[PDB]
This record gives C-alpha cells, structure tokens and sequence, in this order.
C-alpha cells in the first residue's frame, strides 16, 4: 500500500488493494505503530501501514509530521 498525492487539486489519496480514498493534504496526520516499530498514516481518522519513505513525502505534501521532526536532508 504505497501512499498518494495530488497536488494538482491539492488532496491526497492512499492506494490499498483498490485505493478509494479521499480528503485534502491538510487533512493528514502521521502516527507510529508499536506493534511493528514502523510509521503510519491517517487518514479520515483511519491506521494503517505505510511505507517509510511515503511517510516521509505524507509531511512534505503538507501532511501533518507527529511521528518526528519535519526533516529534509542529513
């Protein structure tokens, strides 16, 4: 399941097996899953499991960064 964006029309949308989302990049939200030790995204108010470098392009979308400090480079 690799998370999306649309910055044409500004709202994000995620793919899982037949992706059928849909709300606006300011709308999201980045969590932590101590089940696995791994990041994961919200969205509607959902929890799943994204990839680590599609919760990194989540924030930089606009989403909201819960899980650290909005980075860019090291």
């Amino acid at each position: 399941m690799s998370i999306e964006i649309d910055s044409e029309q500004g709202v994000c949308s995620v793919e899982i097996e037949g992706s059928r989302h849909r709300a606006p990049v300011d709308s999201l939200r980045i969590g932590t899953d101590a089940e696995a030790r791994l990041s994961v995204l919200y969205i509607d108010g959902k929890r799943l499991h994204i990839s680590e470098e599609d919760a990194q392009r989540l924030v930089v979308a606009g989403a909201e960064d819960q899980r650290r400090h909005l980075m860019a480079d090291d």
